[PDB]
């Protein structure tokens, strides 16, 4: 019968067009037919069993039953077992491991259900079984990280959408929980039914993927007003469907305790209540799944999208006490800051003029402003046009605002700070068939669990921003396998070609063991040159004309010697490179905007006579002078200082080209500055790679086994205007600059075109969980 949704409640067919809809949506789009709260969302006497409700007759009005035949109807509560036929809590149930996933006959394979908190916080999982019991025997029987790392910011929205894709906000579209397209000249919101439209939504989410790959999905979304057991039990009842009709992956959201983190805050005494419904959810699912004979089949990931942190409106900034003028500009606040001009026609408004009124105007100030490309590299922002050029990266526990009048204490939780902050990490836990037993593994951010759940699908994940493998370490049995990427372009490795006669760069001059992990691969056409000296090994681009990585190992041990004074402005020609394809000083010198630096630092030398290989014309970068404080610290005083404290490093440095900041390798026609009057061009960043040997007892060139990396990609600016402290002495502020870039081995991967760590004796799994460290600091 048409026109009522009795016999189709929760259908998984749901469409406008054709009638009113039954589904779990129907809600949100205001087109649920008149009997869908009266048959669909049935609430008379609750969602436990009891003594006596054992054995009941079959009242249909029930909200779930607890009846004989509700087995086979598949709608009993799920504590139908426990209270009626003697059964035990799944909370109660010792830890078995699940060598081969038990599953009832016509399971084509084991389900997958996502069980997505918001705001839970890493902090919460130390309240252990007394409050979480369900909770805190999937984190312990399954598998575990500390922690998991979400995107910047550090939202809802963007992170949802991000753990469904694999892809940065920048990528999939959502990069805020608010957002103004120009293109489509509206609004993006939380509330309101413009977040329905699917022109903001770029790349695939898993439902997507699932679809079509012939994996049936249903319905990952639940209107607000279903409650969570209504929920629960829909995805059980789901579960029962015939072979050809029941979907393969299912996905759970709650909206605790993000509500009550925002209310009290991370650490309120309030706290504990909705954990304890949080986890009484968990065991009705688990419960349920028991008595479904799917304990020992289904998958679960029970995963966070952000934290928590305090937050109070006393420490709120104001921009109308730094800007002449905020009615000409429209400010998103809250825990970031993105700045645009208010009126479309209005050449009186200048980010430059913003930028310099909001840079270190003021002793004690709790937010730093950005041009989006001069955003660290880690967070991965900048690239989308819903991203405004003004970025404001606001200081944990503070909030930014335009006025004291958009201002009106009604919070004291908030997130979306930095995505390397410890209160923004959240949690993952994966529970079942495929998850291994009883198994604690790394911190790892939540780009990657797209390619996982996929896996666990059989499914061709779509392009994502995951390494795939980097967590192959989290299941039993993995069906996919990585693939080294195959080098593209064979190095030269020329010999003495030339005199020094042929050269005239105009320049002046008075006068394996450092290559531990295998030479980096080329993954783009070129034509680059290895390069082999007493103290440094490096691959020098003929196109760049500079090194794409130099790379050299410093001993604890290792002295720390200073260039000559009649050395300092030395620079020699390298006779195994041609003079075509080689840097000149002269272009240096009439460059008043621009100096040079080292990427093998001669500060580092074994002897003064292997010296003179550093100040080798194939040795040289461009480097703005305010660039070279920092360059030098990290060199003369950083790396013997990583080197004493980790007994011995290997350091890999070269230059990075991103000038379009969308976090890939530039080809030529992309770098808009060179050395002037040159054709040496001008990188927008340095990295480097700082590798150890995670045993500590045993030196970086004689190490056995698992290593210890960290990595930076220092922004190359000609001023020093991100560090307000940059005035004193280095010991100051550039340490803590290069800590605000660290980066994962793989960003620099993707920023240079170039492949790390390929012969090591590690598994090329290993491998890609060390390309995917990042070094928080925190
Ligand atoms: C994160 O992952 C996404 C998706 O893999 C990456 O974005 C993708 O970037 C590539 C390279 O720029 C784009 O490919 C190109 O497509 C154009 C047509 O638009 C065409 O010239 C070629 O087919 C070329 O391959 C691709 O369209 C784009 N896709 C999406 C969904 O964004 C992104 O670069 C990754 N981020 C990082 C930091 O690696
Ligand atoms: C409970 C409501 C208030 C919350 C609104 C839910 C909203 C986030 C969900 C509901 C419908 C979703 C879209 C739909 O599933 C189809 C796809 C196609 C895919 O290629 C891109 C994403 C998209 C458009 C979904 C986006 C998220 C939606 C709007
Ligand atoms: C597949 C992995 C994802 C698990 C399934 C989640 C659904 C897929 C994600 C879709 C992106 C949009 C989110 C769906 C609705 C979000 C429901 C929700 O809970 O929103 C609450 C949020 O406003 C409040 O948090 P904040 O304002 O950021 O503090
Ligand atoms: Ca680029
Ligand atoms: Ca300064
Ligand atoms: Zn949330």
């Amino acid at each position: 019968i048409s026109g009522s949704c009795k016999g189709r409640c929760f259908e998984l067919q749901e469409a406008g067009p054709p009638d009113c809809r039954c589904d779990n949506l129907c809600k949100s789009y205001t087109s649920c037919c008149h009997d869908f709260d009266e048959l669909c969302l049935k609430t008379a006497r609750g969602w436990e069993c009891t003594k006596d409700r054992c054995g009941e007759v079959r009242n249909e009005e029930n909200a779930c039953h607890c009846s004989e035949d509700c087995l086979a109807r598949g709608d009993c509560c799920t504590n139908y077992q426990v209270v009626c036929k003697g059964e035990s809590h799944w909370v109660d149930d010792d830890c078995e491991e699940i060598k081969a996933a038990e599953c009832p006959a016509g399971f084509v394979r084991p389900p997958l259900i996502i069980f997505s908190v918001d705001g839970f916080r890493a902090s919460y999982m130390k309240k252990g079984s007394k409050v979480m019991p369900n909770i805190e025997k999937l984190r312990s029987c399954g598998t575990h990280s500390p922690y998991m790392r979400p995107v910047y910011p550090t939202k809802t929205f963007p992170n949802l959408y991000t753990l469904a894709t694999g892809l940065y906000p920048e990528s999939h579209g959502i990069v805020g929980n608010s957002m103004y397209d120009p293109v489509f000249d509206a609004t993006f919101h939380l509330r309101g039914r413009e977040k329905f439209n699917h022109r903001w939504w770029g790349g695939q989410p898993l439902w997507i993927t699932a679809t079509k790959q012939g994996v049936k999905a249903g319905t990952f979304f639940w209107s607000v007003v279903i409650p969570h057991e209504r929920r629960i039990l829909t995805i059980l009842q789901w579960l029962t469907l015939p072979d050809h009709e029941r979907p393969s992956v299912y996905a759970f959201y709650s909206e605790q305790p993000d509500f009550s983190g925002h209310k009290y805050g991370p650490f309120g005494p309030e706290m504990t209540n909705p954990l304890r419904e949080i986890d009484k959810i968990v065991g009705q699912l688990m419960d349920g799944l028991k008595q479904l004979k799917l304990h020992r089949c289904v998958n679960v990931i029970f995963v966070g999208d952000h934290g928590m942190e305090d937050v109070t409106c006393d420490r709120t900034e104001f921009l109308s006490n730094y800007l002449t003028n905020v009615d000409d500009i429209t400010l998103v606040p809250g825990t970031l800051g993105r700045i645009r001009s208010k009126f479309s026609n209005n050449a009186k408004y200048d980010p430059k003029a913003i930028i310099a009124a909001l840079t270190c105007k003021k002793p004690d100030q709790h937010f730093k402003p950005y041009l989006k490309q001069h955003l660290p590299k880690r967070l991965h922002y900048a690239n989308n046009r819903r991203i405004e050029d003004i970025h404001l990266l606001v200081e944990r526990r503070w909030h930014v605002a335009r006025k004291p009048l958009d201002y009106k204490c009604f919070f004291q939780g908030d997130h979306g700070f930095d995505n390397k902050v410890n209160s923004m990490q959240t949690v993952f836990v994966g529970y079942g068939s495929t998850f291994k037993y009883k198994t604690k593994v790394p911190p790892f951010e939540n780009i990657e669990l797209y390619n996982v759940m996929c896996d666990l699908l059989g499914l061709k994940p779509a392009p994502n921003n995951g390494t795939h493998g980097s967590l192959n370490h989290l299941l039993r049995t993995n069906t996919f396998r990585p693939t080294m990427p195959e080098e593209v372009t064979r190095p030269n490795y020329p010999g003495i070609m030339y005199l020094q006669s042929d050269f005239d760069l105009g320049c002046t001059c008075d006068d394996e063991r450092h290559l531990l992990y295998g030479r980096p691969a080329v993954l783009y056409r070129t034509r680059y040159d290895i390069l082999y000296h007493t103290d440094f090994e490096s691959g020098y681009s003929e196109i760049f004309l500079m090194p794409l990585w130099t790379s050299y190992t410093v001993s604890k041990q290792a002295e720390v010697s200073s260039v000559p004074d009649h050395l300092t402005s030395c620079v020699r020609p390298d006779v195994r490179v041609s003079p075509s394809f080689s840097q000149n000083c002269l272009a240096y010198k009439n460059d008043k905007q621009m100096s040079y630096g080292f990427l093998f630092p001669p500060y580092l030398s074994s002897s003064p006579e292997a010296k003179y290989d550093a100040f080798l014309v194939t040795n040289m970068v461009p480097m703005y002078p305010a660039f070279k404080r920092v360059w030098n610290y990290f060199q003369r005083v950083l790396v013997k200082k990583y080197a004493s404290e980790r007994n011995g490093v290997n350091v890999i440095s070269g230059p990075i080209f991103d000038y379009d900041y969308d976090g890939l390798h530039d080809t030529e026609d992309k770098i808009k500055q060179y050395v002037e009057g040159s054709s040496i061009p001008v990188p927008t960043h340095y990295y480097s790679i700082i590798t150890s040997c995670l045993d500590f007892t045993q030196p970086a060139d004689k190490c056995d086994g698992p290593l210890s990396v960290s990595s930076f990609i220092l922004p190359h600016r000609p001023d020093n205007e991100e560090s307000c402290n940059s005035s004193e002495d280095e010991s100051k502020w550039v340490e803590e600059l290069m800590k605000m870039h660290t980066a994962r081995v793989r960003d620099i991967e993707h920023l240079t075109s170039l492949d790390f760590f390929r012969k090591t004796s590690r598994s090329y799994p290993e491998i890609l969980t060390l390309k995917t460290y990042l070094h928080t600091y925190e």
